[PDB]
């Protein structure tokens, strides 16, 4: 039993809700919140911009030190950093950005990172400003993630389409 509330159950392990991941994380304080990261961990907009703003830029400061030491992530890759005031940990995951021409097949590799964590709060990878079809992203999530994932969808209209169209 966990403290996530108001989710619709899609499969044994995947759940979904129309919610603001920033507000969800502050309420639940999950063990792991997933960020929709880029390889440079530059959290300028989208989910990453919102999560970083909620940390008062501490996420960006930590991320800049990470990159200075380790260099950029891979598309499809991830790193574990602090969750600051939002969660114990933040799993920064790089889904392909279609608006950069990045291969959408890497979306499965991106979701595989979730399997290293028993329970996660997450957005749909490569959705929003990353340009992928959220219906495809949800399908890949369900077919790739085996651990317990609580998916937060900010937009109410989009959530209804994902649910009504879920096979
Ligand atoms: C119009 C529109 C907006 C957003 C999305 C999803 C992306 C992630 O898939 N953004 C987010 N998802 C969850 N919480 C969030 N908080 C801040 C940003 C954000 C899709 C579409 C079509
Ligand atoms: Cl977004």
């Amino acid at each position: 039993v966990n403290s996530f509330s108001g989710y619709l159950k899609l499969t044994d392990n995947v759940y979904i809700k129309n919610a603001d991941i920033v507000e969800e994380a502050k309420k639940v304080k999950p063990t792991v919140v997933v960020n929709a990261a880029n390889v440079y961990l530059k959290h300028g907009g989208g989910v990453a911009g919102a999560l970083n703003k909620a940390t008062n830029n501490a996420m960006q400061v930590e991320s800049d030190d990470y990159i200075a030491t380790n260099g950029p992530l891979k598309v499809g890759g991830s790193c574990v950093l602090s969750g600051h005031n939002l969660a114990k940990h933040c799993l920064h995951v790089v889904g392909p950005n279609v608006n950069k021409g990045e291969d959408i097949q890497l979306l499965k590799s991106a979701y595989e990172n979730f399997n290293q964590h028993e329970v996660l709060l997450a957005p749909l990878l490569s959705a929003g400003i990353f340009g992928a079809d959220p219906i495809h992203s949800l399908r890949v999530c369900v077919d790739t993630v085996r651990t317990n994932v609580y998916l937060a969808v900010f937009d109410k209209n989009l959530y209804d389409k994902l649910v009504s169209s879920f096979l």
